[PDB]
Formats: structure tokens, sequence, C-alpha cells
């Protein structure tokens, strides 16, 4: 559990396939993905590198294709950026 | 009234005090200003236009704990921003 | 731009297709549904104004599981609702 | 762990203190209270009753106090609504 508020869910499109692999326990499944969402004002979109831990790793490999447009809910991690992902809505 | 839902809502510290001044149309403000939030800790700009500008600027103060409403952006090399809709401390 | 946040979030399925119509003004659109989500089932009474009142009634549809997002309100006895601000099919 | 995202964030202001109780298994503390909020409009400002479990629970009664504003972070249950409270910011 987390100690501080940190909910970030945003609306983005699949632009880098997920890509699965074991964490260091080689136990825990790890799905890394790239999304693109709109820029504030026509902003370049964005693009935010999306981490997926255990079952929400598997869910979004089984998932989430090329173009996908998805709804994810996170942890802003940050130098790179990126959403730790706790679930996603395909 | 933005296309994509966009929220971002973190508790976090301010670690750079905000910097207000007025934009381009020269009529808007615009405060920037640089919190810090536990994972070492990260550290994200803030960005905020018009009211809430003023709104940061008159009660943000560098230390305070505050809880940040707002859409994530990343301008360009990559640089990540939380532009505030709302904030309160 | 409302003063306070108030950011609800919910994954739902619609138990109760929209239903759109004009409101006083009798020039803005109105939708109105139900949604059931997770606890038995809990069943809310879900709102839309203007354009996105346009999209639920466009896109929503019986059994449909959908994200929405918007802003908590309990009106009168009392009734909850979720005043949709945007929503993703 | 919950399947479904269900995300509430709002700011109220107390105005009902925190009771204090354990729950069934006379070990986990259980803290309620109500919080008021506005209208959309002003729509009449809106109550909502608010419950937290365990460490939170402590953190509500030993923080929150009538009139102060407060932000939660919690999952919505619903017949009578509450915020089920994971996290607050006082």
């Amino acid at each position: 559990h987390h100690s501080h508020m940190n909910s970030c869910i945003l609306q983005a499109t699949v632009v880098e396939a997920p890509q699965l692999r074991y964490a260091q326990d080689n136990q825990t499944p790890v799905a890394e993905m790239v999304v693109q969402f709109p820029g504030l004002s026509s902003d370049a979109p964005a693009r935010l590198k999306v981490v997926g831990w255990g079952a929400v790793a598997q869910e979004l490999q089984d998932r989430c294709r090329l173009n996908d447009e998805v709804v994810l809910e996170g942890r802003l991690r940050i130098k790179q950026t990126e959403l730790t992902v706790t679930r996603v809505h395909h």
C-alpha cells in the first residue's frame, strides 16, 4: 500500500505493443508498452511508457494491441516518466 | 471540456515555490512551480493558468504539502508537466 | 471550472439505456441512464448535459461496460447521481 | 484488491465528527463521519457518509474535526450511499 495519493487515469492509444518479461524473482510477470494521448492544446500528443506488474501485466499483453484505445488507472513514476498501471479498461 | 480523460491527482511537496508572470495574450496569468512526491523522490514541474495560476501564487510556498488535480502533459528532450486545474492546501 | 475537487471515475455496466430530451432553455440536450457497479451490485443514476448528453445517447446501450468520469451529486429522500463529464466505451 | 475502477476524490468539509468502533473481528478499527461538499450549481450542498477501515480509521478520528476542509480518496459504495476512504489529505 502507498501512503500518498497518486491517481492518474488516462485515455490513450497503444502505440508500442506490450512486451512481457519476468522480474528478478523469476515469478512476477511485468509488461511494458507505450501509449499516446492528446496534448492539452494540439501541443504535440504525448507518449508515455506504461508498466504493469502481476495479473495486470498478463491482461495488458493479452488484450492490448496497436491502435487500441484504452483507459488506464495507475500511479505516476519518474529521468524517465512512466505510469505504473493498476487497472485497464479495454 | 477536453476530448480525452486525463485526470492526475497527486499529493506532493513544494520544492520550488511558484513564480508568476503574464503570458502572450499579455492578460492571462501563468504560474510555475516544482513539487516532489514519493516513488528516490520524483520531481515534477507544475503549471497553472488564469485563476488557478493566481491561487498557486497566493497560497503555495516552499515545503507546503498539497493536493494537485490536473492533466498530464509531456512537452518537447522530453519534460513532464502537470497542468493544474485545482489545488488544495 | 468548479470551485472544489470532485472527481469520480467508475467502470460500470449500463442497466437502463440512455434517454434524451432538451432541457428548460429548450436548447441544451440532457441524457439520463442507470449503471451498475460491483460492491450486491450498486445501481447509480447517471446524467449528462450538452455535448456529452448526445455522446451518451449515441454510444451507450443496455449491457455496455463503460468508464465514466464526472462529479458526484446528491439531490433531494436523497438520491445519488453522477453528472458526467466524459465517457469511454 | 478490486477488479473495477472506482476512484472518487472529493474536497469536503467535516460536518459530523468521526466516531470509532471495532469491526466484528474486534481487531479492525472503523471510523465513520459525515462530510459536506458543494452542489454542482448552488443545487444544495451534498452530505455524504464517509467510512475508513484500519489505519485510515485511526487517522480520521485523530485528525478530522468539525469544519475541517479535507480531500478524500476512496471508492463509492451504495439504500445508503457512502465513500469508503483509502486516503485523506488534512
